């Protein structure tokens, strides 16, 4: 005779991990993975928190009215993977022109080179043009990290912009890096905005999409080492409303002007 | 020779869990489970804090009279089920249009499509209308989660509202999908009212019924993901009084303008 | 040659529960466990808090005088029964005019109702009356929780306030309930005054009784669903000083106006 | 070659638990453990916090004076018993006059009273006065924990002060009982001063003594009821200076005007 | 290929513990641990925190400039000795002037003395003078923790200050104690300020000194009583500058103004 | 069917610690670590945090314009090593100057010493000059860390600063030190600026090498003793923005005006 109460009516439950693009603004619905997707997220998280303000009448504080003042959306995560994209993003940049499977070049020097010299003899200067970054790597010693950058590249002769502190020894490597900036200085305000897409689903296979026409980074670059566990970024992200000047204001004001809408 | 103090003196014990209806306004009384249930909820509670105001008298401060200056009611719980109907009353929006068991149709592609193209051959249209949303579905590649609109279906030619990115080639198949903007333009204010219904039982398999005339729901839209449990979507509404112009006030008046109301 | 400190004068400890019963004003002495008792209460506690004004003088501040400002008595516990008797209690209202060991009277339904229809035929109009509240309980299908108020009882047909929304088969059975309404309209402030009395015993089997002529009931009603543990109902009173309209103001001075005295 | 640092140069170890004596002020010195102690006391803990006021100087901030503003004094501890001169100590009453070893008399009835009767039959009145408490108790049935007080005897018969509501059969007890009154209509302002003595020994049985010649208790009369372990009551004191008219002056300022002194 | 980072570059590593000696202002380096040093000492720590004032210009908030408003320095540890040098230590006192290793003298009664006698006879009074403190030693019955001062010594027979309250009977015994007050009455503000020194060493056996030339103790005397484990008194002090006027200064000026030095 | 979401797209992954190095200002790029280092130094971490400023218009607040109004950058670590170059670091001083593999000289004593003699005969003078520091090793006897400055040395015997407090047999030792003084003065306002770098490696041995120009230690020397575990040292560093005067301008403006910039 026992009756069970607060039972399912369907078959829509959610147990899985969802996939986070960002892409330029205005191109929220043609986001691919590929291009814009940032890699290994874990813990993705939406929030709304809505705020009323009433109106109360009598000594027992009746509402009478009640009006909305403000939604919020929320988005955050933890990313696995420390390219340029993923720092770039991290930094509130565009992290998309940057790309996660790249190549790092890796010379070899046939000549030894001794301290106060800014001239160096590599094997071939293949894939590796003036402006580029390499950072020395040298098999026996301590690593100090040293990174130089490329001035002049005539034959197999390499000009370093400035005089060497150690010395390059025959077998040694110089390793090509990118160069990040944590200061945009084309930036006035230092906000830049993006559109944003996330795809999951259900139990039963079911897509689940998520489109946000307009988000700001409000976090920044964190990286913790240890022997303990993997280092992760932690994300954060903020919904905006769309004016009229805003790319993709079209798309704002045909879905009834919403900040976030779904796709079940 | 031993006592026992504080022993039992019925058996109206209550372990179990609670069904939760919400339907529109002026129909409390009448909620049945199929249409106005939300699913499966867990962790039903409900509270109610009462406010006084106490005149005092003298150094050590006699009371000579008290007050009250409010009592709140406030319902919350944990929803295990993401539908059309258990999203929009999240939102805040009269999710009991909706049905939780309704289908997807599946459409399969027949002919391959290229990039640049708005127009795609499909087996049959059957179960698919203009303005409708289509989730493409690849077998192979990654899932970059694409939405298009119908726009116009000759014979079995379907025209998507804008231009393909992807490729879709043959065996793909067209997911249909329902939309959910976060934001509803026909509300003035931004709030909106409902009644619930609670319903449980005691050990002994006697009902409980708890009736809310009115109620407003205060949370919104939480999503989170995850491989460890289950996602769910936490809720919270609060009770308030109802006016002439709100329907169910005969109702309220006559059971001496309550809150809530108990049927044990 | 080793010494014990802090050791035992006597034999009074205290471990054991304890049996909480409330009454009408005035007759705090004369409270009986079966017409004033809550039921089954756990973790009852009592605490006492002063607080003193002091006047100090000289740069280390000796302390000439000390002046009481007001001492406080709050009773808390827990209830672990749901009846009429104790959500009345719990709520504020007089809850020792109801019983817990009422009986529901179960009628049986011999001639099936479609939806539409108002009236009902049942086997024996036995333990029903005009004005009384049933809740339908359905053999087969989902329990909606639906009640209803008879309105007019002649031969075996019952005639309900308002129209069926789902149908009744042969078999089925009407409860009967009790209506419980959290607004007291004939409270013009909202707070209503009880007597109280408590009673345990040390381990030697020695009587403790403790009485405190007036309380006031500042908590509301608690109810959480769940699978894990009983629910309960969380209590608060504090005591106040009696004023001369206050039925049993002979009891308050004869014991030196305090609020709490205790016979042990 | 290891070399230990911070090892010990004597054997003054403590570890053992201590006897609190509180008693009439005057007579700190020459407290008894049988006629002034608390009992079981378990965790006494004394705490000193003095406060200084500092005039510095410069950008840096360097000290050129520093004054003492205050120290204060404080004793806390946990009591497992619950009789007549405890609780007093814990209202802040002068609870030595009280004895933790008194006898309760116990009389047996000889004559069956029926309810409304106020007029009862015992065995005999030996240990029984006029204007006693008793606490009525039934073999059979439930304990309402009824307590009477008696108005007059003659011979075997025993008048109580109001009328029966629950029968007395034969072979029903009336154990004595003692009255206590949390509020003391004698003290104009409600603070009650008193002496404290702590007693002692390290580890070698070298005594500790500690005299507070005045204090005042700053807690109140906390009872928990539980299954789980036995109920004990928190005290607390601090100590206080004395002045001209305060008894023990001259103590006070023979040692310096010292709150506490010790002899160890 | 798997290179290490963070490496150590030498062998000083620190896991012992340290030697606190508090001794009079001026003699900081010339403290020794029989004369100066606190006993057993556990924990021992030094902290330092710095404060600044920075002036910004800009939306950026760019800092121009940076200027220290001072530096603290605080020493804490954990003592578990109860003698006269450790409390008069932790009562902010000189606790330097007592020992730590002085005896107890215990007399031997050789005749009995009833209640309300000043006069005892005992064995011999060697080791006892006028104005000793004596704390008597019952060898059966419970231990009041009674304190007599000698008032006059004549062949055998000593005189106590007040009259007895319990009797002494043949072969108690009478302890000598020492009297130490809370309350120094020779200083005006209450603050007396010491030197300090600190010894420990390296995993080397390569030694560690730290000086400071000015201290003052803020903490208090903290005595629990417990059965679990034995009793510490918590310290706390604070490094201070040194002015003209004190003593060292010589030495606080060479060492270029510095409230702590150390030699590594 | 099923599906996965969040995948990675690279190997860029980071398991292991960072090198810290702190030199002159002005030379960022050319740290090494024999020179720079500050030796074994656990969780590094990174930290970034952002502030903005919005306009918002409307019920809703629409954001129209959002400003960032500061960027700041934190490092902190903890390092196992207490020598003079690490304490120096922690002070907030130039601990470059020293060095961590130093040798301590360790003379021996040839002629027993009393007290009261200020001069010392050893048996040779060799790495012991006029003006360093000693400390008094004692193979037997209490340990009281006593240190002494050397004011002439001729032939074999030294002449120290201050009288001796405790005799020196024959076998005693002395221990060359190290002064460090906690106040600079030389400083005008008591902060000094350094540039920093820091280096590591993921999991695929692709060198990480961040650039710091201008850091201020903010923290101060915290030394804690104990048998459990090593005593380390907590830092914390604040990047800050170059003025004109700064050295290593030319690098920043280049760069952006970057406060921090990373080579991946």
């Amino acid at each position: 005779m026992q009756q069970n109460f607060g039972t399912a009516l369907g078959d829509g439950f959610v147990l899985n991990e969802a996939t986070l693009m960002i892409g330029a603004l205005g191109s929220a619905l043609d986001l691919t993975e590929e291009e814009h997707s940032v890699g290994l997220f874990k813990n993705l998280a939406i929030a709304n928190d809505k705020t009323f303000q009433d109106l109360n009448q009598g000594v027992t504080q009746d509402t009478v009215h009640s009006q909305k003042t403000g939604d919020n959306w929320t988005i955050s995560g933890n990313g696995y993977e420390y390219n340029p994209r993923t720092i770039m993003y991290a930094l509130g940049q565009a992290g998309f022109t940057a790309d996660p499977t790249a190549a790092r070049t890796r010379a070899v020097v046939s000549a030894p080179a001794a301290v106060g010299v800014s001239e160096i003899s590599v094997q071939s200067a293949t894939g590796l043009a003036v402006g580029d970054w390499v950072i020395l790597y040298n098999k026996l010693g301590d690593n100090n990290g040293l990174a130089y950058k490329i001035d002049a590249i005539a034959t197999n002769t390499i000009t370093l912009d400035r005089d060497l502190v150690a010395p390059v020894a025959v077998g040694d490597e110089l390793v090509k890096s990118t160069l990040i900036n944590t200061n945009n200085p084309n930036s006035c305000s230092g906000a830049e905005y993006f559109s944003a897409k996330i795809v999951s689903a259900d139990v039963n296979c079911n897509p689940i999409v998520v489109i946000v026409p307009k988000v700001q980074i409000t976090s920044g670059l964190n990286l913790a080492f240890g022997a303990t566990d993997y280092a992760n970024i932690a994300y954060q992200m903020k919904a905006m409303a769309l004016t009229r000047k805003d790319a993709g204001y079209d798309l704002y004001v045909q879905h009834g002007k919403s900040k976030v809408f779904l796709l079940t």
